[PDB]
């Protein structure tokens, strides 16, 4: 009674038994699948805490010992006394890592064990928040040799407002509306750019202005901080055989650092816990540069290549997009900033799938998200069947603080 | 009802149609399974329930709902099933149910054409020989010297007990698959077992790597018997590239007519184990899965080498460059040869239209996202950022076990 799953390219059969532990519930019924959707008490905080503890001890192969029982009785007594609880340092490391390990839409989870967890739970103000964040970037940017890190700020607690980062990423390019209904810069950031101005930012007028940070302390308005330019590593984009490419004046940042998700560990919730890895080239090349309501440079790049843009059948879209990905990959390599290509990443993901079958008897995977957005069937994940579901700890979306 | 967004526009719709879906999927609230290839695995009260279901949608379709001959049919079937344990469809009921099955095929991106489909009635077929003539006429009407035409030919229904009419082959036209001394295959590696069975039933194998198989056609209870397709019936296209002059030297080709012949057509609880249908190719089916899939013809690295690409490292995206050009050759070769084909951009753009249509006419449209998005340039097409609901309406095309 467990999902039989097949790799069709190879002929492999696994049974996802870990799915039987699916701590939460998704949007699919037997009458209808909604898999393509983008956005799908103390007795129970304890039940949430209890299980997480039982996991943490199962990991270090110390399950059901003296210290497992001591830790259990203590938490259930700290909730009883105060209404919440505190995780030990090593329970924070394990939790943050499990939340990476559990994230169904991440193709880069081969690396989950090697994450660097900065504990910022002693943080106190907006100005100090910024300090922790700059360290994060410095450590993670590492002069282009990217290291995966997560910083955790104080947990949500009754009686005190949340620490929150208002930017969706630590590094984002501005996006100004023009009178022609055109956006100069990144059209996805038109909103966050607004907020930045109405809180006092002097706006630039370029396609790649790096936005300031908006950092909110407990029960305090968000404060506007400027990242030091020297901290933000950027890659100018150029093609190895198309020299007219670099005169598009395109560039991207080195560090993908998502700052608007909520980490959830053993019932406790950390609304502000920015994490970062390194890029897969399709994210910059296809999503960021090609999407029609992103920078939307496909037709332009095609005209320069003298492809016949008058007809679909010429495949000018597909040709131009392959070359844009090529430029991305060549630029990052030239600048010695870590990048992985969709073939390498999906190849590593298959090994991850093998590791998790042996370790946990399975692995939550969201097929529609794991398959890269170009060249789907050329990768090995395409012909692999997957079971999507939800485990804890986890990274969650949360509503914008406005 | 499911609120479903087109993130490329932001448009929102509600999928009220999904509320009529009977046959349950493999998904529960605890685990999504929409990437499984065979979701739904593989007593006169139950037959009668579905039968009445199907008679009622027919009459609503033509406006004139209820009353009329509707009462007669119901009674006819009530009388029919009580008598014999089953019933027969009127020919118009069959043409209707035919199109609906197409219109409800969640994986098919070519559904805009659902209203133009040629239904051939072949329920008076009795032998394998008669089957062969019936099929030959299909291939001929369907091929039309290259200006393809949607068509389906339906054979007698599954009578209770006893053997069925059943095309053994997956498609009416396929290329043979021959093993050898290493473990490699010559021709199409997906068709080994049907080539395995044609040989051990009286076929004669071939030299090269595009040998057109015969048909193993079956009559009730009599074992299958082979039929050799007349080689002028089978229209093929040599594949050449517009600019890459050496491409044609690779000696590649694909047949014109995709004609699936191993699925089952259920209408009003009547199951037809033989019902071959055909349309025209989407270019990526030929260029991407048939030619580039690892255990298909797998020509990717040969093409990259001739293009002088660097196969040493993944980051040269050689796999991606070669693939695009193979699709360019597919398109150009079908067009020069004046055979109908559709590129994956045209098809998906028109699938969106279909979604718009189906929203007004029935308030929804079951679509399987992982099968609607083409296997290359996925995010470049308008279906990618369009959220979809998958579910199962009737009448339908369904998979069935193989006859062996
Ligand atoms: C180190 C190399 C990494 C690579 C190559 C990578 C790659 C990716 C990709 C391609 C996606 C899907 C993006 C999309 O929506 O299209 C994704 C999503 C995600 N990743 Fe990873 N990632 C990496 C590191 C990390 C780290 C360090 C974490 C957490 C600590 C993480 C957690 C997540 C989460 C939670 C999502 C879900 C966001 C969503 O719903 O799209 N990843 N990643
Ligand atoms: C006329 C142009 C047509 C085009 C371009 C087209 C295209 C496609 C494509 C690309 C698929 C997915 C193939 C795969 O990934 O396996 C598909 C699947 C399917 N189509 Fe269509 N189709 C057409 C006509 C038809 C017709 C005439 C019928 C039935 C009378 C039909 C019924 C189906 C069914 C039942 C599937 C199920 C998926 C499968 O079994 O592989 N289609 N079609
Ligand atoms: C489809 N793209 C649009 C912008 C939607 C999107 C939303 C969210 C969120 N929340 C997060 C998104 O990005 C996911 C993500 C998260 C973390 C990543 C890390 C750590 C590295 C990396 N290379 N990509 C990531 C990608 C995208
Ligand atoms: C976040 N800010 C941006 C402006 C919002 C957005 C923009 C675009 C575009 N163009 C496309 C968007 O959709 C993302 C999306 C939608 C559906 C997807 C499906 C079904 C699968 C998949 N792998 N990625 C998707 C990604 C969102
Ligand atoms: C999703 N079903 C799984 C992949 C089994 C399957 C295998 C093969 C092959 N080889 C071919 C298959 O059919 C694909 C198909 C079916 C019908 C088509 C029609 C009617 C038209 C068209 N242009 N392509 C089709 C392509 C299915
Ligand atoms: C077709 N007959 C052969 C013998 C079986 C097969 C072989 C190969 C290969 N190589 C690849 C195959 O892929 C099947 C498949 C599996 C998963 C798919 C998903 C998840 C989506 C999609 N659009 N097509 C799939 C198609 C099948
Ligand atoms: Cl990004
Ligand atoms: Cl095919
Ligand atoms: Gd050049
Ligand atoms: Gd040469
Ligand atoms: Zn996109
Ligand atoms: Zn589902
Ligand atoms: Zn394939």
């Amino acid at each position: 009674k467990f999902p039989r799953v097949k790799n069709w390219e190879v002929g492999s059969i696994t049974y996802d038994t870990l799915s039987a532990q699916a701590q939460q519930d998704g949007p699919c019924t037997p009458r209808r699948c909604l898999g393509s959707l983008v956005f799908p008490a103390p007795e129970q905080l304890l039940s949430q805490a209890r299980d997480f503890i039982n996991q943490y001890y199962s990991s270090i192969k110390r399950s059901g010992s003296q210290a497992h029982e001591q830790r259990l009785q203590e938490v259930e007594a700290e909730v009883a006394a105060t209404g919440t609880y505190q995780l030990r340092e090593s329970e924070l490391v394990f939790g943050a890592k499990q939340a990476w390990r559990n994230a169904p839409r991440c193709v880069g989870r081969i690396q989950w064990g090697k994450l660097q967890v900065f504990d910022a739970r002693d943080c106190r103000s907006a100005q100090e928040m910024f300090t922790y964040i700059c360290n994060h970037i410095k450590y993670a940017t590492n002069r282009g040799n990217l290291r995966s890190a997560i910083t955790v700020f104080p947990q949500r607690c009754p009686g005190r407002g949340d620490f929150r980062i208002w930017n969706s990423q630590l590094v984002r390019y501005a996006g100004y509306r023009q009178q022609d209904g055109s956006v100069r810069g990144d059209p996805a950031n038109v909103e966050i750019t607004e907020l930045c101005i109405q809180h006092g930012w002097t706006p630039g007028n370029g396609r790649f202005d790096v936005l300031p940070l908006l950092l909110q302390a407990p029960d305090e308005p968000p404060e506007l901080f400027l990242l030091p330019p020297e901290l933000v590593l950027e890659v100018p984009l150029e093609h190895p055989t198309l020299e007219w490419f670099a005169a598009l004046g395109l560039r991207w940042y080195a560090l993908p650092a998502v700052s608007n998700m909520l980490l959830e560990i053993g019932g406790l919730e950390f609304p502000a816990a920015p994490f970062s890895g390194w890029y897969m080239s399709t994210e910059i090349g296809t999503r960021n540069l090609c999407d029609p309501h992103r920078y939307n440079i496909l037709e332009d790049v095609a005209v320069c290549m003298d492809l016949d843009t008058r007809t679909t059948s010429s495949l000018w879209k597909d040709k131009a997009a392959v070359e844009i990905n090529v430029a991305v990959l060549h630029s990052y390599q030239l600048a010695k900033v870590t990048i992985v290509d969709h073939h390498a990443a999906t190849a590593s993901f298959m090994k991850h799938l093998e590791n998790e079958q042996k370790a946990r008897g399975g692995c939550p995977a969201d097929w529609a998200w794991i398959v890269p957005p170009i060249s789907g069937s050329l990768t090995p994940v395409f012909h692999q069947e997957m079971v999507n579901y939800f485990l804890s700890p986890a990274f969650r979306y949360q509503p914008d603080p406005w």
